[PDB]
């Protein structure tokens, strides 16, 4: 027996350190690995996995030809060992998706799977292996959601959900899911939230979610929810924005609306609240998805004169690639330890990288009370080796 | 411990959604998949997994030429995690069989496979992996059966079984086996259903299972049955035909014989009663193996003035290659869904798929009493990049 | 918690059926199987396996060249799937072996592993993946076992040892081994058995051997033996002989001595007492190891003038290449259920099999209270598509 | 339910004998193994698993070019199968870690593993899968540990850590770690030990390190260990010594310091106390990585006129590469079982093989109280087959 998992506090912790690494792209040379992108991480009760949205292909074949392409038939949700290359020989197929979330309650995986037409899609709700439940697209305009984990809280889950406009107005659901049926959804109060896609959410006794505004907004919009209903919504407050693109260090202090600079569009990322301070993922460039890097900024959370970047890890380089980034958690005794994952994408479109395919390998760093050192953790392929 | 499944009731459900898509032959462009045809889905305790009859062969290699024939010693019933294409790093090898049923009945798996000589065929009869029976064949006419999963009730599973022509009269039977054990078989009267192949089965109380007539019969061909006995039997009443070939509708309402146009051959397919109305698979192709829909017949099911195309899912175009479906369930606390597969076959004799090999790809749809969208999710392989 | 497998009757059986299938060399054509020979099969409480003795290549493979030699460092016995291919995905390294035996006694698997140079051999003893014990080469000539599953009886498992000549007078002996530790061991009687070679066991209340005589035996000698000591030896009775080379039927009946004709060398077989009747499995070439067949001998065990072939299943035709084959059980609630195994040998040194490698398939049957059919389970490679 | 791992005695013994060989060269001809070096060994309750640095690429293409290269961000510490080549479809990835240990302590596995910059690295703790703790470089000059298991008593394991020059003075400690937190550290005391790197340990009631010294020790270095402190440091007593470089046969009696012949670099080895003699595993050459044997020392433990090698097994030729050399132990009942690996290195800087990658094989030895045969287990690739 198993019981459901709690709303546990968020682990202390002062740094974050290298976990697990797959350099799928070089392990790939030989035609191996299954094409992917939107790579995230959940874990259950046992072990920690990789999940990615695959193509359908096998990288360096003439059916990764073009896999740039967001939305097909071909993709799946799949599933595979924590750090390991996404092979034939090791992978588990979730469902169809060409847009998913994945979550463990503490005794069974739910996953929501999004695939069709984009005008008419549908979101397949799985439970224990099992389709559940499911969500009619309502604003016919690419239903869509996380890309990364979801959080369960005593039983019921938590997700949210887009349909609408990439960059303009579109509706934002937050979807509340036991044993894999449908409770409630919440349509996202606008007052101050005015575009979110792309949550990547953590439990810190609440689920705390930093999403992605794609239109007006260069700093992350973000929710606070429980097991009933959304607590509260905002912007994050610091100074130092972690969106991309985002204008340079220092920014405007926005709390409660959208920078309105270097609004659209963005990319996936994660931030984690710690008291009043706030850390923040970010790509390194402003403008560019290159590099990654982590800054805690000294009451970054809060409306205050006194944003710091007291802390900058400096994970991968500027000169190598990066891509979505998310939160994941693992169960630490009385507390949730905060980890994330990078997604470093290699090909199309990426300048230079001379190949007809897309796809990406997955590092993952995890928060501790310690102090860290310094690395670098960049895809670390040569793409001059590769089969185009 | 666990209980033997008991005779649950379909769940209500009002569309059929997409599930796992394996895109087998895409993932199989540099020769790792193995070549099958014939697919089904079948799930236990824990896991939906797929099964289907492998050629002995790699897709893509000398020895994958010519795998258009049916039945060879070469073909072994394998089973690989739902979704994914099977390769040599995850199938299991089942046993030998050129025709096969497999159902797990609570607590062990049971499989019906034949292999030998056309003339002189037998069924091996595996339970808990241990062969515990058989069947000899007796009318010395390729001894064969569903190519889709069996049902057990009770303890006890049922399976048809056919020996004889293929467009003539032949033996149509049911097994009762229990604990891989075989209690007793019935012939299928004839009162009604004049030829009978590869019945698609699931459970609603009773066992029903929806057939093939390859003879005379364009609607399809049908039984009811319990832990002791065939309790009913006839024809798809529907207007509205299910097998391939078949006329155009609207066609005969026939609930006790055959239609007696476009009789034969035929494909294997499956339905679902639905209270007194019906749901049908079907090729697009009123001629061909080509695309596939769902439709829901209203009153079906029964004998009726009133018989009309409620609901049509066009879910593999007309423009793609289709092939043989069949029916599992999945337990549901109280009830069983409804879902079923999709035989994608590529390679000979479809025309323009100039390669030497056949074989396939699977998808999978599942119902709940939700409206759908739509979409379009057919093999996918550009024939031209596969090695022949 | 499991007890121990307990001395069990054969189960009743009258023909043999179609069981597993690996397809292995078919499977290799494109390299990813590993080069095996002297397979067998053996089953715990869960799953039957296949194991075999790997030579360290991968088939098609530069180093597959020459692999028709018998003894190397290179060598190990390995676990797959049984009736799968053995590849890297998929296999498990028991032990380094250029001979070996294993067997489950209910709760762990016991092997046995012979390696090191000719002259100075030993035997390692595994239990439940623990070493704990060993035989010492005591005649320094190619120390050697079975080849097939050795047997286990109230937590004592009996396994055939050899040390000395080919074709000449050596040492046979059997350990007794308990929880991976060996009590005692006994040097075989030489009343009536002259040469004793690769022995295929199985259990009837008793453990039966019916073994290969390298020497001066186109009859195969055999021995019966308890938890305690070896309580009965000989030869078969049947004037029918099953060893390869053979004289042609009817030969000589030969129940206390080896028939001293066509004696040398041979090849691993395999029989099942049955009453006074005895099935022996054979080669169908009386020169060469082409064909199999199964023949069931009236009053074959005993001393009789009634000697007749009641039964023949012809199972590989004399046209496909076949090899060793041997004996293993499956537990049948209160009987054992007999089966076999035969390796399909192809590449050196067999006749027009144009490759520089040596390797083989697996085909598997297992008796059944039931009237058989009849068929053709050959390896099935078209050796001119291999990879030399 | 599991208890922590004890403080067992080690197993009577008078011999090695051949476990587990995985041949990964020579089975990575075709591409399919992935690129790794410094491997051992260590077990769980239920089996015993391969553990080896990886370098992030598949052996023979373009990316396995220059992995002679020790330490990369693409470096992983993976695990798979005892005795089978890593592949991608049976590796797991434990973490990112150019330098490693790991050790089961009865419950769950703990890991060590260290990456970064050279003078900015860190050491991230993994417990049951969790990334618990961490050490952060002190003296920023390769913070590494000792590429074999670690050991646990009684729910506390103890592993050593080395951060600084490798042929002067650095700082050398031992962690204690319960449950994946590090509870204290010792730095190692120098009145003895003056150079301490790549420990290899085994249980003994106290946990034996036998290690390295890189700077001024022909002779081992070595400690004695429990849960709470050091006990016990010095040098093998030996006057034969076991690390490569060394002087020939007989050299120094140095129990108390460093020998100061030969002295650097050094080779990762092991060694077994037994009463007062000692078993030590050595390179065949004086000078170089190739060969392996073992000796046992008469009275090599302590001070003493009487050393002398009473035996001596040579398990690879000095004709063939070695490398580093590790413990391990497997419990049997009231005693720990002594075992060890041998990398065996190919390719660079390795003369006369020709190829552009470094990598290793595998192969294993336990401690039997019988006496052994004679054997030789090497690498066996031919370098010239291989992709370069
Ligand atoms: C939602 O969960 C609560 C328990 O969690 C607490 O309240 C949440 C809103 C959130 O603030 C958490 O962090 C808190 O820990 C459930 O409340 C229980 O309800 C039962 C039945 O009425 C009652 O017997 C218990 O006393 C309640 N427990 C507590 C701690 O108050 C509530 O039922 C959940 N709601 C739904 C719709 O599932
Ligand atoms: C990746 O694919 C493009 C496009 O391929 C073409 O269209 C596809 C849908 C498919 O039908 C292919 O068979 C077609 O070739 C390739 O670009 C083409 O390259 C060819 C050959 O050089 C050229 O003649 C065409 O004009 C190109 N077509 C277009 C639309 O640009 C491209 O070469 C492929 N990349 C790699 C690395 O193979
Ligand atoms: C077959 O199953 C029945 C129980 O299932 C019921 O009857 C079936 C014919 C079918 O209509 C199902 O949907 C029903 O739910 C077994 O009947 C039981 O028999 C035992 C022993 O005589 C008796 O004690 C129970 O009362 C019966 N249970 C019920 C519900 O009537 C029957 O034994 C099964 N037959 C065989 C041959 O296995
Ligand atoms: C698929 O196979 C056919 C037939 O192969 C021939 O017969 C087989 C049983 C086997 O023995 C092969 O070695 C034979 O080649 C191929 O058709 C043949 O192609 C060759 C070469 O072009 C031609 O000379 C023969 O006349 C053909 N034979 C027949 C009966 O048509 C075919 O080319 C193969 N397809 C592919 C894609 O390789
Ligand atoms: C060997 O096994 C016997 C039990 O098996 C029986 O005797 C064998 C020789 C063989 O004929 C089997 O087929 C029989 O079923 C063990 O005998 C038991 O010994 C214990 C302890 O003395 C005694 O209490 C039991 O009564 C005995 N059981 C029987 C059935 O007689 C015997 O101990 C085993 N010997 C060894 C060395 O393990
Ligand atoms: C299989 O191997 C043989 C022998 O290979 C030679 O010796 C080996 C130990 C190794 O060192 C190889 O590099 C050697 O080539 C091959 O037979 C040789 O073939 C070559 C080239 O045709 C010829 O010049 C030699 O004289 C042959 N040597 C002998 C002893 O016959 C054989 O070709 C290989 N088979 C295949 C299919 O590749
Ligand atoms: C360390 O382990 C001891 C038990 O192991 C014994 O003492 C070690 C130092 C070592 O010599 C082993 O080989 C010995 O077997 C723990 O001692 C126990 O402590 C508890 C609590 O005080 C006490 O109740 C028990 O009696 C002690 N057991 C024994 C055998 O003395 C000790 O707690 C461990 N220390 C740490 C820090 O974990
Ligand atoms: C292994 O790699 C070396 C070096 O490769 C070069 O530098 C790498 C970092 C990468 O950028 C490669 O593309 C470069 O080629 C190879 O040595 C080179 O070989 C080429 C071609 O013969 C030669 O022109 C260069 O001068 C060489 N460069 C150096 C620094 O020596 C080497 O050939 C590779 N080995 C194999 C077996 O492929
Ligand atoms: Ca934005
Ligand atoms: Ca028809
Ligand atoms: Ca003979
Ligand atoms: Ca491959
Ligand atoms: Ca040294």
């Amino acid at each position: 027996f198993r019981p459901f998992k709690s709303p546990l506090p968020l682990c202390p912790f002062r740094g974050f350190f290298p976990f697990h690494k797959d350099n799928a792209i070089r392990l790939g040379e030989n035609k191996d690995v299954i094409v992917t992108r939107e790579p995230y991480v959940s874990c259950d009760n046992d072990n920690c996995w990789s999940f990615a949205l695959a193509q359908g292909a096998l990288l360096g074949t003439k059916h990764s030809n073009g896999t740039i392409k967001d939305r097909t038939p071909y993709r799946s949700l799949i599933r595979f060992p924590i750090g390991t290359a996404p092979v034939l020989g090791n992978y588990k197929e979730i469902c169809i998706a060409w847009s998913s979330s994945s979550c463990f309650d503490g005794k069974e995986w739910m996953h929501v799977c999004m695939t069709g037409n984009d005008n008419d899609a549908s979101a397949q709700i799985i439970y224990g292996g099992r389709m559940t439940d499911s969500i009619k697209s309502w604003r016919k305009d690419i239903l869509r959601t996380q890309e990364s984990e979801c959080q369960c809280i005593d039983g019921t889950c938590v997700v949210a959900v887009t349909d609408g406009p990439a960059a303009n107005s579109a509706d934002y659901r937050v979807y509340w899911i036991r044993e894999g049926k449908i409770i409630k959804y919440e349509n996202v109060p606008k007052t101050k939230i005015q575009h979110l896609e792309e949550c990547s959410c953590y439990v810190d006794i609440d689920v705390y979610c930093i999403c992605r505004d794609n239109w007006k907004g260069s700093n992350r919009p973000w929710m606070r929810i429980n097991n009933e209903t959304i607590l509260e919504t905002g912007y994050v407050c610091s100074k130092f924005h972690s969106d991309t693109p985002r204008p340079a260090d220092p920014s405007t202090m926005s709390c409660d609306s959208p920078s309105n600079v270097n609004g659209g569009p963005g990319v996936k990322g994660f931030g984690f609240k710690a008291g009043d301070d706030v850390w923040l993922g970010r790509t390194v460039s402003t403008s560019g998805r290159s590099g990654f890097e982590i800054i805690k900024v000294t009451e970054g959370w809060i409306n205050s004169p006194n944003h710091v970047k007291s802390i900058t890890q400096t994970l991968v380089s500027n000169n190598d690639w990066s891509g979505y980034s998310g939160s994941f958690i693992v169960k630490a005794k009385d507390c949730f330890q905060p980890c994330f994952y990078v997604e470093l994408i290699r090909g199309r479109p990426n300048k230079n990288d001379d190949v007809s395919w897309t796809s990406n390998s997955i590092v993952t760093f995890c928060g501790l009370d310690n102090e860290p050192g310094s690395g670098n953790w960049p895809d670390g392929s040569n793409i001059g080796f590769m089969p185009k």
